[PDB]
């Protein structure tokens, strides 16, 4: 089970749906890819799409952005967004929760890179010489 | 499967046991740690200890050096040393065989390093020291 | 199945009930016909009636206006009006919610248009024309 | 079942196989894709292939054009072409029957375009704005109109 | 697999030739007796050409007589089959078009026969390669 | 069974594994694809690979090269290379065996070209079809 904090992911998304100011704080710390759960990445991307267009991102506008993308039934609909809101009182701590999500994502990519390096050792790189295999494995750990 | 090449290892050793020139060509690209078979690392270490003394390293003298270390029986005795000499295609080519051993060793080091990094990632999950150590491991 | 966003409809209505400025924003984007739910169409008409006569349109006064048209029970009464007011995230965003309702209404008119061109096909230039009209009319 | 007239399709093809004047008449009215039955479209396309080349289109030359296309066995061989010819006395009425086939094709394309529009309505804005959804819908009917 | 051929086109060519002297001129430009798949058809074709070459009319009656005197009338299905040929041709003036179908099918059949010989030259074991080339380049 | 000579393929490869000089004799007579068995084509390609960068090509290096390529388990491992060597006393006849392999590869390409021609004749649809069949035999010739 890869490094993750699903509770922190829920709090981040809930905070973002409650406050525009929390979105700016989260953008500071997170990338799309940092969310372990694909549904959470979908929600995050929908929030950012609306925010980047200067449109409000709340339970209603976000559900509609998801639906336009055909993604609403995959997250579990508008009732999931309401569940996300309820994991946090207010959006005050959103940056803090985003820092947990980012730290767990670093660790998870470290684990993924490490397993990829192992895969390089056992299998090489499509017939490449060991020198190339070693350069590729070193870049894997660099890209964390 | 652990990256290794049995015949290349046997052939490096056989070439060395037959030719002092072969030892010079192998020393440049190998450490005893490069051998996957513990018997081979033992035999290699015995050859180099004698070579560092001016003592000719052939099957007989190597057997005596390994016996002295209490390692002769462990490595398969005189009969295994004989297998090594019969195996090498060409003693003059020991350098090429060595490069094969060296490459397999590198690949094995990746498996060990990668495995360590995975462990650090799980340890961190229980971060800056973790990431840095993981990078020490791979760049080494 | 029919394209619709019931939460967006509720939030348009809730915003208008909580804010006079919201009504002005929604007016530029919607027709009563855009609402899927008949109950929402009636609530909307009631707000616009109050508004057009310069009268305050809140939960209480709108209920009074619906009662007079004989529709308060039909739309779900004061409990339902309370639901609308609870549902809207932010009343000042009522225009954004209206855009959503309008977009769904357009998609729904597309389904409706396509369905009737199909019906025209199985019936019978007499039909080609009427069907042509239906989909540029969307 | 989609708007169609199989009897009128047979009569059109029979007429065309009997007379070059009938092919010309039919061409005034029909477009590629107008035949409901795939075997009938294949026969029609083979006749038009020959006619566009200034070659005659009779049972022999058409069976060979179909055979070159690997479609002769698909439709039941030259005996099928002889059956089509037997559906008509002369090729006098070929344009009349083509007008039936064309009307049914118009109506079928309307049914097909309609259901395509419905599909777009339900699967809306997948990639757009909704304007490009509406435009795809209108492009469907332009094709028909 | 069926060797490439079109038996209806073969019948129509011969039918048209029996019905029109101009058709024989048209067909002569496009065919040889060997283009016909059925031996019976080659025999009829040869008879027509022999008559034609002598300035003699070639019709159901005169062709049967030519064939009979060759000892081939019975072999080709008699005077009744000559009637089958004449009733088959959709339009005699289109003989040239039916001949192109027969010519094209004979070309395809020669490819099949040539490819088959080449395969056999492979299994028979510089001489073979030359023979195999000659087979394909003379199709 | 397609024109082939498995024994001569083994003997060619064994000769090449025994003598650098025989690699030159063989490549004088063989082209890519001449081996009937894919494993043999792999072995051959590995030998020329090592040859081209002036490395010795013996049972140890060739095996390592094939392993790099993911092809060693496919030939049966390093012991097969030892079986190939054991198939000939010395590499003296390597050119002779390569000439047999070349010949059979010619006759096999002739068989394949021929069956493709048969397929062109059945496929139909004319002047371009004839030219295709001829390009087929041009390749062999």
């Amino acid at each position: 089970q890869p490094p993750q904090d699903l509770a922190a992911e829920q709090s981040v998304l809930g905070g973002m749906l409650l406050s525009k100011d929390a979105i700016a704080d989260v953008l500071e710390r997170l990338r799309p890819g940092d969310f372990y759960r694909p549904a959470h990445q979908n929600v995050y991307d929908a929030i950012l799409d609306l925010y980047g267009r200067g449109e409000p991102a709340d339970a209603v506008t976000v559900a509609a952005e998801l639906d336009r993308r055909g993604l609403l039934r995959r997250i579990g609909g508008a009732p999931y967004l309401h569940t996300l809101i309820s994991t946090v009182p207010t959006a005050a701590n959103a940056g803090y929760y985003a820092s947990i999500v980012a730290e767990k994502a670093l660790l998870r990519r470290l684990v993924e890179a490490g397993t990829r390096v192992v895969q390089y050792g056992y299998a090489g790189a499509e017939g490449a010489d060991v020198a190339e295999v070693v350069d590729r494995a070193q870049a894997e750990i660099y890209d964390v």
